[PDB]
């Protein structure tokens, strides 16, 4: 896990502003989540062929689908799989109204196939540290919701929650980690998309889209499940179904 | 319903800044949720004895508790009921994601007494029409999250949708309302509260608190559920159970 065929390529663009384009297929884990209707509303990554994880907040159903292998939503023509769900797990400690514990698991019915450009990020270990000021990098088409179509990337770094907590306040919680108000926006990220930090030459899924400024201010830092809380749960879950 | 036994009284200090103290029992269906430890997270609306309207983000469970009568969430000594829930319902067609349709019935377990302080809102019926620019009240303890624990109000006028959304753009969906930016916050609301209309001499149920400005700006209007275009789901369910 969490080491692409095909590497990143991050430049100091991918610093400032709304980030850059990523290199087709460089972020495999990276899924986009349609609705019924083909619609893609949430952002989620594979940790193994037939589970996805993504945000509770998203409201992900079994009517929606899981889709992989993407880079050009605009694309009519790349080698991408459709992946029905066959079963949704919310967090069952989701508070809807402070967003904290915002992760939900995805099983699909079948197993997505694993290639160059699809594949499972890792998952951190309950006691791993992500320092602050570490820089990590989320990914997603979050500029869509307004403009590019294609996958888009962003190096932040993360805060300390103490340090969070001068941006959103009490609305920081303990399940929660921030990134970004270092001069570049975190709006790329989808709701439910990733923030990973390459631990030990592997990406490492640290936080889960939780939200954002509502400004998609460069100055102002995204909120994150923190995995770390989380991945517990995420493995007593895959090892009861 | 509607016709509070003490009338409230609406000074010009309502209509800026953060409101001002309602008059004691004027605003009798306002009600408190607080969870199994007592702590306030919401409000909600009485509609009858044994019903509750509140917002849906909110995620009431019956191991929360319907309030009714309070004023001074400080006071130990005024006369309210701690009614328990016997079960929720939330609108299934409640988007977590855009948080439209935020509206959620709880049916209380025993019902409610009503009495000078205690008793309904009305209801809108679907058709009915709020203006923009109507004169309208929040009220609430919105301002506890950080200050005052007495019942606030704010006197603030409707929006139009197409007005509302050069403010908050596409997230404003078809079934919410808004209201404010008239030198005046939104925020003494609870999230799940009322915004309520003076219409033929009755305080009917307008609005249902679902976001307010991040900042509690005085020109960023609040965000509610719509009621007129909930309040056919409302009947229903009060119909069936």
């Amino acid at each position: 896990c969490g080491v692409p065929a095909i590497q990143p390529v991050l430049s100091g663009l991918s610093r400032i502003v709304n980030g850059e384009e990523a290199v087709p297929g460089s972020w495999p884990w990276q899924v986009s989540l349609q609705d019924k209707t083909g619609f893609h509303f949430c952002g989620g990554s594979l940790i193994n062929e037939n589970w996805v994880v993504t945000a509770a907040h998203c409201g992900v159903t079994t009517s929606d689908v899981v889709v992989a292998g993407e880079f050009d939503q605009g694309s009519s023509s790349e080698k991408i799989q459709k992946l029905k769900i066959a079963k949704v797990f919310k967090n069952s400690k989701y508070n809807s109204l402070t967003i904290n514990n915002d992760i939900t698991l995805l099983k699909l019915s079948t197993a997505a196939s694993f290639s160059q450009t699809v594949s499972a990020v890792c998952l951190p270990s309950a006691s791993d540290d992500f320092a602050a000021g570490t820089t990590c990098v989320t990914t997603g088409w979050g500029l869509t919701r307004y403009t590019p179509d294609r996958l888009q990337q962003a190096s932040l770094p993360l805060l300390s929650n103490t340090n969070c907590k001068k941006y959103w306040g009490t609305k920081i919680k303990d399940a929660m980690i921030c990134a970004g108000a270092s001069g570049v926006s975190s709006c790329m990220g989808d709701s439910g998309g990733p923030l990973v930090c390459k631990k030990n030459g592997a990406w490492t899924l640290v936080g889960i889209v939780s939200w954002g400024s509502s400004t998609c201010s460069t100055s102002t830092p995204g909120v994150y499940a923190r995995v770390t809380a989380l991945v517990n749960w995420v493995q007593q879950t895959l090892a009861a179904n």
